[PDB]
Order: structure tokens, then C-alpha cells, then sequence
């Protein structure tokens, strides 16, 4: 189900994570940063559980959690959210709630690419990973 999704990835192009970094209201600073930062994303599994961390020189998270079940979550920026990470249409669609807010990560294998689409308001970001070997 979900293993073509799983290793380590590396930011290779992004577009208007700006955008989507403004209209969850971070800082021009932060943003300023991030816009220059490109983070590895490793997902890896055990059994049901699947654990997604994102490093860089600024910022790293990570998260632990069961496909279709419920868990917490503190984004990068400090949000406290109610998460769930389910596959739909071979994709992995992460949605986070919090404050009657919400924003949907989803990636998708084009081409043996991972792409992150974030989308938040009106906002939608595009980020590009490649497979680290
Ligand atoms: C956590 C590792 C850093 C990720 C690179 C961006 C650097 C920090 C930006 C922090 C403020 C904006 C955070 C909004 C959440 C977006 C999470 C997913 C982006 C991605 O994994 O490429």
C-alpha cells in the first residue's frame, strides 16, 4: 500500500511555499529561511505504524502514526492539530485540523518523484522530492 512512498527524499524544486507559509500566518522571517532551506523527508514503516520525520538546518519535525487513525500533531510552525493520514487514489493525503482550520498535505509517486501538494485557503504549494539512494 503505502512502500513506494518509503526511504529518504530530498527537496529538488518548490513552488509558492511562501504563499501557503503566509496564509498559515508564519512570519516573514521564518519564511524568508524557509525559502531557502530544502529538507530530507525520510518516511519508514513498522507494521501499521509509519513514522515521517523532515530535517534541516532550521526546522525538523516528526510524526508517528497509524494509516486512518486519528493522532496529534505540532507542525513545524507551532500549530497543535488534530491529524489523519489516510491513501486515497494511491496518494497519501495528510489533513490537519485546528481552530475550524484546515490544510491537506498530499503526495503522489510521478514518475518515481515524490510530489507535495500543500494547500491551505486558496494557497496550493507544489514541492518536488527525489529518492536518495
Ligand atoms: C521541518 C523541516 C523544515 C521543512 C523545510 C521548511 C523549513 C521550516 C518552515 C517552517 C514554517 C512553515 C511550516 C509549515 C508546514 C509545512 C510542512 C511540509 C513542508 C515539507 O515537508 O517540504
Amino acid at each position: 500500500m503505502v512502500d513506494a512512498f518509503l526511504g529518504t527524499w530530498k527537496l529538488v524544486d518548490s513552488k509558492n511555499f511562501d504563499d501557503y507559509m503566509k496564509s498559515l500566518g508564519v512570519g516573514f522571517a521564518t519564511r524568508q529561511v524557509a525559502s531557502m532551506t530544502k529538507p530530507t523527508t525520510i518516511i519508514e514503516k513498522n507494521g501499521d505504524i509509519l513514522t515521517l520525520k523532515t530535517h534541516s538546518t532550521f526546522k525538523n519535525t516528526e510524526i508517528s502514526f497509524k494509516l486512518g487513525v486519528e493522532f496529534d500533531e505540532t507542525t513545524a510552525d507551532d500549530r497543535k492539530v488534530k491529524s489523519i493520514v489516510t491513501l486515497d487514489g494511491g496518494k497519501l493525503v495528510h489533513l490537519q485540523k485546528w481552530d475550524g482550520q484546515e490544510t491537506t498535505l498530499v503526495r503522489e509517486l510521478i514518475d518515481g518523484k515524490l510530489i507535495l501538494t500543500l494547500t491551505h485557503g486558496t494557497a496550493v504549494c507544489t514541492r518536488t522530492y527525489e529518492k536518495e539512494a
